């Protein structure tokens, strides 16, 4: 049910953002940047191997004093398969590989301001901290929080 993501995946990436298409502004860009960082993405798979849900992520290339940390790109769920754990699954692997392979000393993400699942997925079950609102973080001039979680 769940693999590490591929190149290959993202149709089935977009397809499940048919509901909230703004998750796929960035797919693509943020799909190559995952490949480029092994064992760090996944996706969830139903039994005729369709994506029904993903994990993007990436470490930070320069690092300030080369202080290894992570982000999370995008995560997605498609409406079918929600309130089943799936994103809280696919984040925590996430994240166990950050900390297991690259070594990451924390990671951070942003999310709509309206986004009011993502946030309390982030805030209530993931215990992810609010830096404070990046204003006009998103194309479309929506502002971000920026979210991080210690790893300390
Ligand atoms: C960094 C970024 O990617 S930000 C963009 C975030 N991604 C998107 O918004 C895509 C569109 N939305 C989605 O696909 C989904 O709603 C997701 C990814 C946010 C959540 O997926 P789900 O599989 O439904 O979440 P999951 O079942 O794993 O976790 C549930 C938890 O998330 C939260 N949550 C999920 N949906 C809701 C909801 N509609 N409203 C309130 N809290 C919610 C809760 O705190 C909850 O724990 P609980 O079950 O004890 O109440």
């Amino acid at each position: 049910d769940i693999r590490p993501a591929r190149i290959s995946d993202l149709t089935g990436m977009q397809n499940c953002n048919l509901h909230n298409l703004p998750e796929n502004y960035q797919l693509k860009y943020y799909l190559y940047h995952a490949i480029s960082w092994p064992m760090l993405s996944y996706v969830a798979t139903d039994p005729k191997g369709r994506v029904v849900g993903y994990v993007l992520a990436k470490m930070e290339e320069e690092p300030k004093d080369g202080i290894p940390h992570g982000h999370i790109t995008s995560v997605s769920v498609m409406r079918s398969y929600r309130h089943l754990g799936l994103a809280k699954r696919l984040m925590v692997q996430s994240q166990r590989a950050m900390v297991e392979v690259y070594g990451a000393k924390y990671m951070s993400l942003h999310v709509r301001k309206s986004n009011r699942a993502a946030i309390h997925l982030y805030r209530d079950t993931l215990q992810f901290d609010v830096q404070g609102i990046e204003s006009k973080y998103y194309a479309d001039g929506e502002d971000a929080y920026a979210m991080h979680k210690d790893f300390s």
